[PDB]
C-alpha cells in the first residue's frame, strides 16, 4: 500500500497507445474480451505477471511487455495482476476512462481538442444510461474480478459462486435498463431469441487513437452470419443442448456422467457453462454461448475479415453496454437462467417469514418525503494520462435515507439482514405489472446487517452507504470499503423516472442474518461485486426473494410480516 508502489503501478498504465508466447495480437488493434484466441494471450500475460517473484520483478517484465504487446491486452492483464497479487494488496488501479479516454468520450470531442445535431431515433433518449462513463467502467472491472478464463487450481483459490454472479450481474443490468425504458415511456426490451432476426443498428462514434481506426458501426438490417471461427447453427445447437439439460434437471459431464442441477448449486453450474468460463462441466458439448454472441454481433459487418474492419463496441467490456443489442442478447441469456428458476418451486412461508419480526412502516426521507429527484449533472474527465479535460453530463439523484420501523416481538435481540429492492408499478401503457413480471424488473438497492433490540426499532440507512455502489474512484492525479474498482455508479443508483413523477415499489425484506451469514476487503459494492478473497457473504440466492416463480397475482398478496412495500415516486428535472 506504500505510495511508492502506487506511483509505480500508476506509471504502468501511463500513455498506453519468458514473454515468448505473448505478442501475437498486434498493437493498435482492438482487443476482444470475448474471443477465445484473444483471451488466451491475455491469460498468458497475467500468468507471467502472477508468477513474477516479487513486486520488483512484476513491475520489471510488465514495464518490458507493454513496449511490444497490444495495449488492451496489457491493460486487461495488468489489472487482473494488481487485483490478485498479494504484494499489490492495498493498491488501486487508475480509472479505465483515464487510461483510454477515447473509449468513453466521443470521437469528435477527442478530435476537437488534440494539441487543440438533432435526434432521429427514440433509443437516443436512453443514451444517459448506456453511454454512461461509470457504468461502462464498472462492467470492465466486474469482468476482471470475475474473469471467464479463471483457472481455480492454478491460482490455488476459487471465486465463489462466480457462475451465479455472472447471471445476477447481467440480469440486473437488464432489469435496470428496462426501468429506464419504462421511465422514458418505452416498452420493455425484447429478447433476441430467433437468431435469424435482422439486428437494429448502432453507430458508436468512438475512435481508437492508438491506430487512427475506430469501433466499427453496424447499420440497420444485417443478420448474424458465420465467422471463420464459429457458425451460427453451432450457437443454436449450444442453446438446445442447454434447454435440454434444464428440462431434464441434470447436466452431462465430460466423462459422460450426470451432474444434477440441484437448488443449491444449479444456477452456478449453469452460469459457468452458459457464459463459458473455465469451470464449465463440458465445454465440447455446451460450448461458449454468451461469449460467442458478443463475437458474432461485434464482427457482423465483416464476418470473415476481408474488409479488415475492426470489431464493434460489443467486443469490449468497456464499451458493450453502449450498444442497444447488448440488452437484447442478455435478455435472451437471462431467459435461459429464468427457464431454469421456473423449474424451482415457489418459496414457502417458512423460508420467507422471520417469525417474531414485523416491519411496520418504511419512509424514504429526501426534501419531499417518498419522492426521489433526479436531474442531469456535468462532470469533467482528465485526458492527459491516456489533450486535457472534456465535459459531459450524467444522471444523478438527490441524497436520501430510509427509515424502517421494525417491531421485534421477541424477548431477545435479533440480528437481521435488510434487503431493499425497487420495481416499477406500471408499464408504459399504464398497466399494473403482476408479481411474476416484477421478478424481471426489480433492482437491488441495498443489503446490510442491522441489530434489532426487543419492541420498537427504527432503522436509518443512507443512500450513500449502498452495498450496490462504488463510493469512491480516485483519479490518476489522486494516486499521483477499499481499494478495488468494481461497483455500480453512485449517480445511477435509482432510475430517471419522469417529469410527472413515476411510481415505483420500494420493497424492504428483513431475513435472519444467523441463517444468511457465511463466515474482508472490497465489500463496498458487495451485492454486485462480492468480497475480496472471501466468499459471497450471503447464503441466500442472488436476487432473493425474486428468483423463483411467484404464484400470487399482485405482489402485495405475496408479502409476509417481515416484508413491506412503500410506494414512492421518482421525479426528473
Ligand atoms: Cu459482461
Ligand atoms: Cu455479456
Amino acid at each position: 500500500t506504500l505510495h511508492d508502489k502506487q506511483i509505480r503501478i500508476c506509471h504502468l498504465f501511463e500513455q498506453l497507445s519468458r514473454l515468448k508466447n505473448v505478442g501475437k495480437l498486434q498493437p493498435g488493434a482492438i482487443f476482444s474480451c470475448f474471443h477465445p484466441d484473444h483471451l488466451e494471450e491475455a491469460r498468458h500475460l497475467y500468468e507471467v505477471f502472477w508468477e513474477a517473484g516479487d513486486f520488483n520483478d512484476f513491475i520489471e517484465i510488465a514495464k518490458e511487455a507493454r513496449t511490444f504487446v497490444n495495449e488492451g491486452l496489457f491493460a486487461f492483464a495488468a489489472e487482473v495482476a494488481v487485483l490478485h497479487r498479494d504484494d499489490c494488496k492495498g493498491l488501486y488501479v487508475p480509472p479505465v476512462q483515464e487510461i483510454f479516454p477515447d473509449k468513453f468520450i466521443p470521437s469528435a470531442a477527442i478530435n476537437e481538442a488534440f494539441k487543440k445535431g438533432n435526434i432521429l431515433d427514440p433509443e437516443y433518449r436512453l443514451a444517459y444510461y448506456r453511454e454512461d462513463v461509470g457504468i461502462n467502467a464498472h462492467h470492465w472491472h466486474w469482468h476482471l474480478v470475475y474473469p471467464s478464463t479463471w483457472n481455480p487450481k492454478y491460482f490455488g483459490k476459487k471465486k465463489d459462486r462466480k457462475g451465479e454472479l455472472f447471471y445476477y450481474m447481467h440480469q440486473q443490468m437488464c432489469a435496470r435498463y428496462d426501468c429506464e425504458r419504462l421511465s422514458n415511456g418505452m416498452h420493455r426490451m425484447l429478447p433476441f431469441n430467433n437468431f435469424d432476426e435482422p439486428l437494429a443498428g448502432y453507430a458508436p462514434h468512438l475512435t481508437h487513437v492508438a491506430s487512427g481506426k475506430y469501433y466499427s458501426p453496424r447499420p440497420d438490417g444485417l443478420k448474424l452470419r458465420d465467422l471463420g471461427d464459429i457458425e451460427i447453427s453451432e450457437m443454436v445447437r449450444m442453446r438446445e443442448r442447454i434447454l435440454d439439460s434444464i428440462h431434464l434437471g441434470y447436466v452431462i459431464s465430460e466423462d459422460g456422467s450426470h451432474k444434477t442441477l440441484d437448488e443449491l448449486h444449479g444456477t452456478d453450474i449453469l452460469g459457468a457453462l452458459v457464459e463459458s468460463s473455465y469451470e464449465s462441466v463440458n465445454h465440447e458439448y455446451y460450448g461458449n454461448l454468451h461469449n460467442w454472441g458478443h463475437v458474432t454481433m461485434a464482427r457482423i459487418h465483416d464476418p470473415d475479415g476481408r474488409f479488415h474492419e475492426e470489431p464493434g463496441v460489443m467486443s469490449d467490456t468497456s464499451t458493450s453496454l453502449r450498444d442497444p443489442i447488448f440488452y437484447n442478447w442478455h435478455r435472451f441469456i437471462d431467459n435461459i437462467f429464468h427457464e431454469y428458476k421456473n423449474t424451482l418451486k415457489p418459496y414457502d412461508h417458512d423460508v420467507l417469514n422471520f417469525p417474531d419480526i414485523q416491519v411496520q412502516d418504511v419512509t424514504l426521507h429526501a426534501r419531499v418525503d417518498n419522492v426521489v429527484h433526479t436531474f442531469m449533472r456535468e462532470q469533467e474527465l482528465e485526458l492527459k494520462h491516456g489533450s486535457i479535460k472534456a465535459k459531459y453530463y450524467h444522471l444523478d439523484h438527490e441524497p436520501f435515507s430510509y427509515a424502517v420501523n421494525v417491531q421485534n416481538n421477541s424477548a431477545s435481540d435479533k440480528h437481521a439482514t435488510v434487503r431493499i429492492f425497487l420495481a416499477p408499478k406500471y408499464d408504459e401503457l399504464g398497466n399494473e405489472i403482476k408479481a411474476d413480471e416484477l421478478r424481471r424488473t426489480a433492482i437491488e438497492l441495498d443489503k446490510f446487517k442491522t441489530d434489532l433490540h426487543p419492541g420498537k426499532n427504527t432503522v436509518v440507512r443512507h443512500s450513500l452507504d449502498s452495498s450496490v455502489t462504488l463510493s469512491h474512484q480516485p483519479t490518476f492525479e489522486d494516486l499521483l470499503s477499499e481499494y478495488c474498482s468494481c461497483g455500480w455508479p453512485s449517480h445511477l443508483l435509482v432510475p430517471k423516472g419522469n417529469v410527472a413523477g413515476m411510481e415505483y415499489h420500494l420493497f424492504v425484506m428483513l431475513t435472519d442474518w444467523d441463517k444468511d451469514k457465511v463466515d474482508v476487503a472490497c465489500v463496498d459494492a458487495v451485492s454486485y461485486c462480492g468480497a475480496r478473497d472471501h466468499k459471497y457473504p450471503d447464503k441466500k440466492p442472488m436476487g432473493f426473494p425474486f428468483d423463483r416463480p411467484i404464484h400470487t397475482e399482485h405482489i402485495s398478496d405475496f408479502l409476509t410480516n417481515n416484508m413491506f412495500i412503500k410506494d414512492i415516486k421518482i421525479k426528473f428535472h
